[PDB]
């Protein structure tokens, strides 16, 4: 319809989403898109906060969209679009920066774009009257700024911006690195060794799961605190399977960590193959992906430009 | 035609331009628009770096445009338009901030918008392939950043942005306050007492010219250094008249400062009346001013959107 409005975005900063993106974010999107009016964005403007190769950035914009479909985003149920194609984001970003404290952006955990991108992220969400933002844990402080500036703006102009609720999971809120269970799996960690990429060679990812840092307790128990690597593997295995962790952990009574890494690599391999097949097709036959993105952008402009003119009108701009 | 491209903008932050704006900037625009393809912008996005009353901001956007015409901007020779109506400015601003050092913007002589507006100013100019920027002295450091980021961007993507030349006058590069000849006449000085507003009551402005702080030398000599107030009055009188300062200063041999303030107030009054009459008509009959601004914005979008897609293409964005 047009309510329970959802918005979330991933950066085209690499040739593959990793498990963090797919289980911590896109999995939530897939569950939600059924009864939520959803907008899913490849946020290429954010990518260039860091220097980007032009050939790769265009390639990765499509590859990221396609991974959205290969994870189950349904272009009949949701809108996929590329951020740079909707001018409203930057328009709203300028306005919102005028309502963002300098210290407020300083305290976010060097270029101007590196300093202001949380404001652009704020405009990304608020531009679509978003009710709910499915993100992982690391995007939380960002979206608390987005809500503060929305309330800051609404106090001067009541009823203009929707204040969004932050919808972040529990299990999957942070998929940690496999060699470094203290850090989150992310695209700039130096080693893809702890990095499980959706589109990597499934036997390569399986070999990283086998080399996952565990403890010595010889006990398969879910405690993210003291058993980081081990709780990660179960977190991962539970997410790619649909099986609750407790039902796994009890099934792992008597088992050691070898059986744990085997089953998790078993399941990740069976997870990523249907994805890689879908992604391959979409890259070799781009007609579909570009039709989706083209309809996506027109629908996004239809919504986001109306928000911008409402904000502009409230500010006193001549329309 | 479409070459010797000129761009410059004033903020709709008050109900009247003062002499600084009109002699330090708009006078140059009027001379230049004859053989320069000129774009003159009411920069309302910049206004809201400081909180603005919505009714006043819309009123002042039109009043500022109209003062452009009442000073001799010819809508058949130049484009007048409102910044917020051309999305390209913010688009290009986001890109350019990604190429602007944080320290680089720090060193510009608190909100995020207050911190980034020189980047938005940079996009304002570079969005139109601008060859020359007629500004007063205070806008210089700003436009040196605009050129640095343009060269910074062109080194990665050669031939994309025009690097603009900064065109700043001498006499009129800084019209100083009348009570405080050490400061520049500006709209946020606390007293309009030293402020000569184009649209103020001409006898009120004349009374401020009579109360202008001079020295004691009893000699009418142009030296901005030691004779601030006195050189200002001659600077002012020379600009509103067309008479060189030396031809005035020699004409003022034997004269005292009373004759100087009288003649300067004589000339300012005869300057501002034709303006106030034109401005009144344009406010009472807005049809004309809005036709100008509407054609202005379409021509500005035609140019500035082509620049944005060229920049976007060079970055690797999917178009
Ligand atoms: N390790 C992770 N676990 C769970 N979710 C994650 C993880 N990393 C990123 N996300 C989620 O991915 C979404 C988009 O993040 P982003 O595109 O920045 O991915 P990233 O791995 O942080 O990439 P980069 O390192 O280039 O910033 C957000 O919802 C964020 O919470
Ligand atoms: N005192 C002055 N003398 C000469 N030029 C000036 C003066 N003040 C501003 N200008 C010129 O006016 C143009 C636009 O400036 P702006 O709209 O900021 O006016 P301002 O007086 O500085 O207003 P504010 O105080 O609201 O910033 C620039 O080209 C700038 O150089
Ligand atoms: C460097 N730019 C950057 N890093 C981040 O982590 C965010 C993130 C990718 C994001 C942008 N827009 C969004 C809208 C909704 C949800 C989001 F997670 C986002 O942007
Ligand atoms: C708070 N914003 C702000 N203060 C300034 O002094 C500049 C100035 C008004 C400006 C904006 N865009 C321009 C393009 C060309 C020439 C210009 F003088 C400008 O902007
Ligand atoms: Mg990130
Ligand atoms: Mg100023």
């Amino acid at each position: 319809t047009g309510s329970r409005r959802i918005f979330s975005g991933v950066q085209p900063t690499s040739d593959s989403l990793h498990l963090g993106n797919a289980l911590g974010a896109v999995a939530q999107w897939v569950g939600l898109q059924d009864d939520h009016d959803a907008f899913f964005c490849v946020v290429d403007l954010h990518a260039i906060t860091i220097p980007q190769d032009p050939e790769a950035l265009r390639r990765r914009t499509l590859i990221t969209a396609a991974q959205y479909l290969a994870l189950g985003i349904d272009p009949g149920r949701a809108t996929i679009f590329v951020q740079s194609q909707v001018p409203a984001h930057t328009q709203l970003a300028w306005v919102l920066g005028c309502f963002t404290g300098f210290g407020q952006a300083s305290r976010m955990t060097t270029t101007v774009g590196l300093f202001t991108y949380p404001v652009l992220q704020a405009a990304d969400v608020l531009a679509y009257d978003t009710e709910l933002v499915p993100v992982g844990e690391d995007q939380r402080q960002h979206l608390e700024l987005a809500r503060d500036v929305a309330q800051r703006f609404n106090s001067r102009f009541p009823g203009t911006l929707v204040v969004p609720d932050v919808l972040i999971p529990k299990m999957t809120a942070k998929i940690y690195d496999l060699q470094d269970p203290t850090s989150k799996m992310s695209k700039s960690a130096g080693t893809d060794a702890g990095l499980i990429n959706l589109l990597d060679d499934p036997a390569l990812s399986a070999k990283k799961i086998r080399s996952a840092v565990t403890d010595s307790e010889r006990d398969i128990r879910y405690d993210p605190d003291v058993k980081p690597g081990v709780s990660n593997l179960l977190n991962i295995q539970s997410a790619v399977t649909g099986t609750d962790i407790d039902v796994l952990v009890d099934g792992y009574a008597g088992h050691g960590y070898g059986d744990l890494k085997k089953d998790t690599a078993e399941a990740v391999v069976e997870f990523v193959n249907p994805i890689q097949a879908r992604v391959d097709e979409l890259t070799a036959d781009p007609a579909e992906l570009e039709a989706v993105l083209a309809a996506g952008a027109q629908r996004a402009h239809d919504v986001a430009s109306k928000t911008v003119q409402r904000v502009y009108d409230r500010l006193g701009f001549l329309l």
